[PDB]
């Protein structure tokens, strides 16, 4: 695989992970309505984009992982967490569903021990264990029970204290008609199982456990079986054990069983299960090559390692192989005379192949002059390196680079060949990260804006520029400071200057005899814009003018009052406050309610103002709403802005 | 065939695509209007440009599918479809036909795919069944028939259940009289036979088909007896049918007929039917020239793909005979004894010739050097194409050169050859496809807007311009960012922009000074309701104080009176109907309209009731509603208890 | 665009604030003032109209009052609204917020008498950066 | 940057147009009718003039005439003036 496509991932990895944070926040939106239908389709779109990303053809893993680490980051991932063990999402069940999906894909190492470092684990157990109503409820519990089954051996041991194990055999037994939970139920065992010490396996095994793997590799689907003969495998790989799988007859499946595949063909079914398998998981496998373990357990193993190598070297991360030193044991195993396992071993190391020279860090100001050479090199330019070599040109250089240092101190005549490496330069400068001295997310910033400008973001991070002044830039400053000639890109990032800009809520009192059908209307539309709006119709009905009135306006935030004609005329010489409206009015103004005054078509104040009780007289000195007909539309856009301040 | 002609079809196409989509466009607004002429009038041009599109001499087959994907991806073909099927089409049957005849155009293979996908399948066949009344809707109907039957054996066999064969039987019986009713019946005939199993080809001969086969390819038709041949040497590759074709006596008319024809001679007379003909219909067609079958089947199938040769030859797509092995077996058929096979076979290899060295993806970016390479060589800069190599120019580079880089990287001194060389270029960037990255469709826009102005599409593309952007650009960025340096041009495209710039349920009459806000209240509570509810403040269009409100009234359903105080009182002695509520109210009176007054708590009818004009003082005696404020949520349900009656 | 008719004596600020809010927004926008050089009446404001699509009618208190009986459109307010209505121009009176349509409007002259019984924009002060809305709906209809 | 001051009825049409050919010539002139919100009257009125450099006064049939005995600071033309 070239340098050219490590550009490629990286640059699409940096791209689509821009893309993908900005429709996840979308889908957080839904979710953060905290309503049933918007919380359910925006998990359904997290979902779907998680798939699909696992779907992406070489990045899917480091994407995954990546929108995984956002959710932690933006603490999406805790609010799915709370949204799901919520004993108000009893309300609707599907919403803990949509929820438990998303966590079941976003449940990578980091996020387990995010669960582990906040003491969800047992919470979210429980919580699977109540998902029972229904084969999908049973598959995402066991789902979610065997992702938590993906930490260290504590959290495993731990969890058997749920007695979780008895839950997952009744949870299969009940419903083996789903290939699904067979397969999340095998897969719970053997990750409990890889992820145990001594002492919980042996309680594993105490619940009948080795004869329930049999029955699960008995079951007509290969990917149940894999996880079976895995699980079984790791308990032959315990001295103690071995005779209760013999016991349990699974090993005379096990050969068999993978006789009948190969890793690669397995390997494009198993996809949709693979994503997500982990170094650590590997590194607890790696064991069972050994030629300690029966030739079934080596034969599992070294089918799995193929199947594994198929995978990594789509994603180009066979270099993990080397890193567990797997690749020794596979020699053994290929040297072994387990024919099958040896077969396996041999084919594994046929996809090992060789490593790569560099993987370059997306990091490019780091680069040294060997990393520039070998870019150079690999992008076709290798006339050139010796002289980049000569030059001592390093990551920060590169990204210096005009034409002019290639024409004259690289030498490089041919504008034509110039052109090329540019769009190649200009390629990697989109690809790289900048977040080993970007502060601000500068970067991400350009890159939500639009990727391309990306290009830009080293240039004028070097003069200093960041996030926070882009606004007090001018045209010359960015065209020549920031060097971004273009001026088609100087608009677009312009544009975001040019848009660097913009329980009861409402009682309303008003006078009976004439603002009856305009305290209506208000009301109405009022409750047309969602506000939660009262008037005097909504509240006395078959009963006194009681304290209940008063009651309703303490708990508005708002108040208005419709100053009718004719209003407020009973209002004066009200010293002993007999006027309903004064007592209205009063309270409101007692409770500090946010009061809006309508001046009605047809209102007027009073001349004798002064004759206004004083506890209330302020209303003819308050700023109102301008009533009109024709106008009702501004009128209540008036309303609208006194009540959202 | 020169890459001059792959550039001139891949221009011609685009530009051809371009113009008849707008033109089908306008058919599809003449459809959308749901009037009968229109419908048939549209349907008429669509059948017109296809079958001029059809006899485009080159392009014809691309242009075609194009235009048949274009139908399915603006709806027009589902639209078709609808208003082929609908029962309301029996208002014209026309209507129906030429729907039918733009479909019968229409069924191409991802046509027919969608038909069955959408599971309209037996809605059209029983609907082409239903166009029998004379023999233009039996030709029709027999085409549509046939048409289905290209699609796959579940497809067919599915229609054999229809018993469509007896309909087809009875159709060209009733009408031998019309030559295209005899050639769609054994094009129906050699379709489905083409297109079934076994045990379909079975039922298909038990409705004594062979005989009709005999009938058929006895008539004097050529076209006919083409089909009628190709259906019994079908039925004759079938091990226990040969006896039923012999019994039919069919297999003596094929060698005869086949002898007093040439392929060539044939295809210029057939060409208005083979316009249309298939890879996967070829590929069903191919097994008919292999040695099991008869020296009758083997010659008609040799004469065929002569036909077939020849058509691919002016389409330029022989390459179909190697991609479906079909050289191979006429190689077979004319090493054979079968002399009239032989024959056919050893012209139609003579017809088959040599493959191209590239066909060149109209996504020009995406080409290699080699591709580069080999375009430069064939439009005659042979002596560069080294250089280009040695330059390493690629689909990207070719579409920014420049004199300069001409003139300079390549070396290439006349400037009459740079002249040249840059007028390929254009008529290449013009002809080029963008798809592949214009998101915004912005390529489809300039060409709209002139063909030529494809020629900036790479440019400003690269520079980060899309259809939306389009409208801020000045001159200047146009000019100098998009190198738009002919004004004219530039003018052409500042004309978009230039240019880019400018039933009632209820009405509504009251008092403007008295039931303004009741009114208000009303319309937006009917609103509420649903109902489409009109007033005076709205919909008057800024002449004079004119018949919009009494034509507003014409339309509406029902007239609400909002019948509040001093309404109906200034209709006193306003003999001459100059008060606007009344000109409203007499409106309603002459069109009898459901008219409701609503009494306003404080309204009450005036006393001098013998001084409203006589033609609306009904008014005073009328059912209506007493608004009460209180009680508005059932003064509103009589209120639509009114509308409702 | 648009001329604007008003009476000098009284509209003249709203003329303005109308013509001037429409150089905010940016619309040709004719008004009384100005549009006279050197002659017996120029009337260019005539011409100006038959050019405009558009004619506005500011109509303030005491708009009117001098159109009554003036036949002779020897008020050149009257003599550009008989032009625009000669002219079928797109007329849109705006009433000012103190405006009523008058009483003796049957003494307005026959020519121009239709324009108190018109559709026009009525004004309101106080939410002036709305207000100027309706003229442009009734303006691009 | 400029506050507008004027009696209501006769500052008007004037004051607005005022606003806007301010607005055209660049400056940020806003007026009474804009900036008044969710409160009393003066604590919304005159916070502008503050934050404002530059001050006009509309001039008009009715602008100094309620200022007149007006001792105790009532008129709203007063309390922006003062």
């Amino acid at each position: 695989m070239s340098n050219t496509e490590q550009v490629a991932m990286m640059h699409t990895l940096k791209t689509k992970l821009s893309k993908y944070q900005a429709m996840m926040d979308k889908a957080f939106e839904e979710i953060a309505k905290v309503e049933d239908a918007n919380i359910i389709e925006g998990c359904t779109i997290v979902r779907k984009l998680m798939r699909k990303v696992w779907n992406t053809p070489k990045v899917s893993a480091d994407l995954a992982n990546a929108l995984c680490d956002y959710l932690r980051d933006r603490d999406y991932f805790d609010k799915l967490i709370k949204m799901f063990i919520s004993p108000n999402t009893a309300a609707c069940d599907q919403v803990r569903m949509e929820c438990g999906k998303v966590l079941e894909e976003c449940t990578s190492s980091a996020n387990l021990e995010y669960i582990v470092n906040k003491s969800y684990t047992k919470k979210i157990m429980i919580v699977a264990m109540k998902l029972n109503k229904t084969p999908d409820q049973q598959r995402l519990s066991l789902s979610l029970i065997g992702n938590l089954f993906k930490h260290s051996n504590a959290v495993s041991l731990s969890l058997i204290e749920t007695d979780v194990i008895d839950h997952i055999i009744l949870t299969f037994k009940r419903a083996p008609e789903c290939p699904d939970i067979l397969r999340h139920a095998a897969l719970a065992l053997a990750n409990i199982l890889l992820y145990t010490c001594f002492e919980g396996k042996k309680k594993i095994i105490q619940k009948k456990i080795p004869e329930w793997l049999f029955f699960l590799a008995s079951q007509a689907d290969d990917v149940t079986r894999y996880y079976a003969c895995i699980a079984v495998c790791t308990i032959v790989s315990v001295k103690e054990f071995e005779p209760l799988v013999r016991k349990s007859d699974t090993m005379k499946l096990v050969e068999p069983f993978l006789q009948v595949h190969d890793p690669a063909t397995f390997a494009r079914d198993y996809h949709k299960y693979a994503q997500g398998n982990t170094k650590e998981w590997l590194e607890r496998l790696l064991p069972m090559l050994q030629p300690s373990r029966r030739r079934e357990a080596r034969s599992v193993a070294a089918f799995h390692f193929t199947l594994e190598a198929t995978i990594k070297k789509e994603q180009n991360k066979l270099d993990v192989f080397q890193e567990i030193g797997a690749i020794q044991a596979l020699k053994e195993v290929a040297s072994s005379p387990d024919e099958v396992a040896a077969k396996f071993a041999s084919e594994a190391l046929t996809v090992i192949g060789e490593e790569v020279p560099y993987k370059l860090a997306q990091q490019v100001p780091g680069w040294t002059c060997a990393d520039v050479q070998y870019w150079v090199k690999k992008i076709g330019f290798e006339e050139y390196v010796e002289k980049f070599a000569k030059q001592m040109v390093d990551g920060d250089l590169l990204l210096q680079l005009t034409e002019n240092d290639l024409k004259h101190d690289v030498g490089m005549i041919s504008g034509l060949h110039r052109k090329r490496f540019l769009r190649e330069l200009q390629t990697l400068k989109v690809a790289a990260d900048y977040s080993s001295v970007d502060e601000s997310n500068l970067d991400n910033f350009l890159m939500g804006l639009s990727p391309e400008l990306s290009v830009y973001t080293y240039q004028m991070l070097t003069n200093g520029v960041n996030r926070s002044l882009l606004s007090s830039l001018t045209d010359e400053m960015m065209q020549n400071a920031c060097g971004i000639t273009n001026p088609i890109h100087r608009l677009k990032l312009t544009q975001a200057f040019e848009t660097a800009k913009h329980q009861i809520d409402v009682f309303i009192s008003y006078r009976r005899s004439t603002g009856n059908q305009l305290a209506s209307l208000i009301k109405v539309l009022l409750q047309l814009r969602g506000y939660r709006v009262f008037i005097d119709v909504d509240k006395l009905y078959a009963g006194k003018f009681d304290s209940s009135l008063l009651k309703n306006i303490q708990a508005a935030k708002h108040f208005i009052l419709v100053l009718t004609p004719n209003s407020l005329d009973r209002l004066l010489n009200d010293d002993n406050c007999e006027d309903w409206v004064h007592k209205e009015l009063k309270c409101a103004f007692e409770h500090q309610k946010n009061i809006i005054p309508i001046f009605d078509t047809a209102f007027e104040f009073p001349t004798k103002e002064d004759q206004i009780p004083n506890d209330i007289r302020m209303i003819t000195k308050y700023n109102g709403v301008k009533w009109v007909h024709d106008y009702q539309d501004a009128c209540m856009a008036k309303v609208v802005r006194f009540i959202t301040g």
